[PDB]
This record gives structure tokens, C-alpha cells and sequence, in this order.
């Protein structure tokens, strides 16, 4: 609020309070794979261990990717269009930084768009694997003093566990390379990730269906001798603001 | 630009200023500035002590970073002032009487 | 696989798997040396381990 | 300019320099660069500068900053001088008689 200069006789006025309430609706996500029994006996007696060692973590991760895809772009991962009843996503913000040849120089601008407004200094960085690789092996420019040497010594062609203060995680869910069709040219989102509240209201394990018609394509699961492997979860994504997030766009 | 500013004050004597005040953006740009080329350590952080956080003191001068030196929300057009340097021992201020939060019913 | 947002009463769809395979044929490799028996005697006479 | 200045006196291999007179507007013009970890003299001021506290010595030379060297409010168009480097053992100054403060009634 803004105070006002008042004389001995003048009137002491009032101000208005600015309040903004945000709401997030719970969304359930499903992931189904239609396997045949002829395969099921095969992985059993041929000894390959396909379901427990290969297929299950694919769905268990298919949820984790769904969360990020909701938080960053607000799309239903399957269709890859624009998910309804999600309203806002992390990408759609006013703070944009033009991608430069120097990654380290372009990230420090992104954190600048947040720390320069008066917000709490960012503590989280999420970047695409390509830009994540460019950041790790970013050797000093030519002509500079410590040229040729790596800006980060313990990189070694591997993603950084920690940056200059901030916590860094790298995944392909930032650009959404396979999910989205034109692929939003986002290299990295940077910000205070305490401004985003997310959670699993209901997280089920891996369900194995032997009956009925879960895919709803007519084909039943005992008329075609096929099993169903499904993974369902209930999650929510709320964002307190958007002026506390910067985006590096190509 | 800041050294130019202190140069204008120290140029005509008047004692070297001891106080600085910066706009948040200018403060960040100061905390993360790097030596310009044509110098050793070009590419290295000029103030490695503070990362992404405003300085406590700058080259013997006390610094403070608030959005008031620009007056971004209060002023209708943001005054061009980004930073102000001077001998803040001159400025005399004070609360003659301060009241706690009052509830009028 | 890609998850899918569904509502109360909305159809829960399915995805697929993209498998593949590779093959390798076993190859037989040999190498032979022709050593006269007159040489193996000198190999043990002058005690120069040429064959050992 | 400072290095070329000390190079002008110490260049012929004659007259070893000592003692440097600086101006407040020129003390800030100097970079606050510091030697890295790799080389010796690590964590030591590379130049007189102005940000460092209690710096009276630099590369074996004495350092003192005053507004007098520039010309101060004393001069009107300013002498333009920023720094003076040379063996100050060649200067013999002195007070032949120093009187205290006196009140003429």
C-alpha cells in the first residue's frame, strides 16, 4: 500500500487490498498397453523378464513425464495439443530470453529477469538434454584468459548435479520433443520452484487387467486372449505466479 | 557508469561519497558483472563473494537495493534513475513519533 | 508410452510398444603355421624359444 | 597509464621509483582485479585501486590518495593531473615554523 502526506486539517484517506486466489482441479492420468497371452507365456518360460524389468518402469515413468508435461506446457501427452481445464502452464510467461551461443551467459540473464524484478531468487533449473550438454562442456571463449579450459571441471560429458547456487535437473520433458508436434523451442525454465505446488492425491501401482474391455475398442480381453497393463494416477498442478519464472527460447 | 558517477563527485573534491543505492535490476547487473575485455580475468566474476544476491558493501561504500530509487509502482512513469551515489552522512532523517498497527472499530 | 488426461466417465485409451531386433551370424576364424621337424630340433638344441 | 608512467621513470634502468600520489577520481578508475589461485601473490591487489582497505603499499611503492593532486576546488579549470610517480626522496619539504590556532581580538 501507499501512504499519503497529510496536513493537520486534511483528510486521512484509505487504500485497497490486492488479493488473487488461484485454484487447481485434480486430474487423473491413465497409461495402457495391450499385451497378448502368447507373449505372456513367452516371457515366463523363455526367461526374459520383460514385464517387471522393461515394461513396468516405462509406465511408471509415463506418469512422471505426464506431470512435467502438465506443469510446463499444459497439454495431454497423448494428443499433444492443448489440455482443457488446466488454464495456465509454466512456459506461457512474459519473461523470455533470446537464445545465445553461450549457454552460461544466457542462463544468467534468465535468473536476472527474476532477481531484477524483486522476486525471491530462483533455486531451480530444468533444461533440455541438448542445452544440458552444451552447459556442461561450455569451454571459455577464444581470446579470453582461461580459454580452452572447461568452465565446469567435474562435468565430463555428464549433466550437472548442481549449478552456481541453483539446483539443476535435466529431462526431455522441457522441450517435449516426442510429445509435442512442432516442439516449443524452450531450452530451459528457471525459477523459484516453491511457487509451484504439485501433488499425487492418488498414486496406484501397476494394475494388471485380465477381463472386460478397458480400451473400449470393442475387443474384449478374453475373446482375443490378451492381457492389459495399466497405470493410473491422480495429480494436481498449481502455480502461485508467473512473473517468477524465466524461459530460454531458441 | 558507477565509477563515472563517483568520478563526478570526487572530481571537485567534496569528499569521496560513502553511500550507494541501486534499483533491483541494476543491483543484480552489478552483482553479476564481468570484467570487460582488454583486461586479465576477462570472463571471470568481478564480485565472486556474492552470487545472485546484492552486495553488502561495494569498494568501501555501503549499498542498498530497493525498488524505491526508481519508484516503479508508486511513480506513474518510472523515473530514469537506476542508481544514486553520494555522501549519505549529509541526509538527516528520522521518526519523531512512530505508532504500532492500530485497529479502529 | 504417453499418458492421457481423462474425466469422470470419459474413455480411457491405450498406447503401443515399438520393439526391434538384431541378428549376428557366428564366424569361424583360423590360422596355421608350417614348421619343419628339422626346425623344432634346433628349437630345443640351441634353446631358443622360437616355438615356445 | 600507470604502468607506462612508472615505466617512463624506471625504463632507462636509472632512478628507482617509490611513492605514488593518486587522485580520488583516478583511484576508482583502476580495476579491482586480483591474482588467481594458480600463480603466487594469490589474493593480493593487482593495482592501488580504492576498494581495498588499509593499502599503503603496492609493488614496493608507497601509495597515498588526496584531492590535491587533481587541483581540488583550489584550481578552477583543474590541472588535469591524475597521478604522480617518482622517487619522493628527491623532495625536501619542511615546516620552518608552525604556529597553532590564534584568536585576534
Amino acid at each position: 500500500p501507499r501512504a499519503k502526506i497529510v496536513g493537520e486539517g486534511e483528510v486521512k484517506p484509505s487504500a485497497s487490498v490486492d488479493v488473487s486466489a488461484f485454484t487447481a482441479q485434480p486430474i487423473k492420468v491413465v497409461t495402457q498397453q495391450r499385451v497378448s497371452d502368447e507373449f505372456m507365456w513367452a516371457d515366463a518360460d523363455y526367461r526374459l523378464g520383460v514385464l517387471q524389468d522393461l515394461i513396468s518402469p516405462a509406465l511408471g515413468a509415463s506418469i512422471g513425464r505426464a506431470v512435467d508435461l502438465i506443469a510446463f506446457h499444459g497439454i495431454d501427452p497423448a494428443t499433444g495439443k492443448a489440455a482443457s481445464a488446466v488454464h495456465t502452464s509454466l512456459n506461457k510467461t512474459k519473461n523470455i530470453v533470446d537464445a545465445t551461443d553461450s549457454a552460461t551467459a544466457d542462463l544468467v540473464k534468465a535468473v536476472g529477469l527474476i532477481a531484477g524484478a524483486g522476486l525471491q531468487v530462483p533455486n531451480g533449473v530444468a533444461l533440455d538434454p541438448a542445452f544440458s550438454f552444451a552447459l556442461s562442456t561450455e569451454v571459455y571463449p577464444k581470446g579470453s584468459p582461461l580459454a580452452g579450459q572447461p568452465m565446469y571441471p567435474a562435468a565430463g560429458f555428464a549433466g550437472l548435479d548442481n549449478w552456481r547456487g541453483l539446483n539443476v535437473g535435466a529431462s526431455s520433458t522441457v522441450s517435449g520433443a516426442p510429445e509435442m508436434s512442432p516442439a516449443s523451442g524452450v531450452k530451459a525454465i528457471v525459477g523459484d520452484f516453491s511457487r509451484v505446488h504439485w501433488g499425487f492425491q492418488r498414486n496406484f501401482p501397476i494394475e494388471l487387467i485380465e477381463y472386460g474391455d478397458p480400451d473400449q475398442t470393442g475387443r474384449d480381453l478374453k475373446g482375443h486372449n490378451e492381457v492389459m497393463v495399466r497405470a493410473e494416477a491422480v495429480l494436481y498442478v498449481a502455480i502461485e505466479s508467473l512473473d517468477s519464472f524465466a524461459v530460454v527460447k531458441e
